[PDB]
């Protein structure tokens, strides 16, 4: 397993198009996360699965 | 540092009251997190400070 911030993932690994498909999300949700500088972490499994999580501090 | 889920922090390390005060939130905020099953991770630093994050799945 590898975990990787969103912008590094896109800048260095995969495309928005590909990530959107592997997460089963609307491509424009990815665009929105990039624009707003949301703290999104991408997880890459050896089985091929890809997951995404926003890390939100408490308090905000 | 050690990362542990909120449930586990409350079982093994601290209380809702003490955690809330150290984080700088009202206990009511922690109570709500426990009650809604929210995915909360506590980072416990060597000097005793703690920080909290919520893990929000995407989508």
């Amino acid at each position: 397993m590898k975990k990787i911030p969103l912008s590094k993932y896109l800048e260095e690994h995969g495309t928005q198009s590909a990530l959107a498909a592997a997460l089963g999300v609307n491509q424009s949700a990815i665009s929105q996360m990039v624009r707003a500088g949301r703290s999104i972490e991408i997880t890459l499994y050896e089985d091929g699965r890809v997951e995404a999580n926003e890390i939100r501090p408490i308090p905000a």
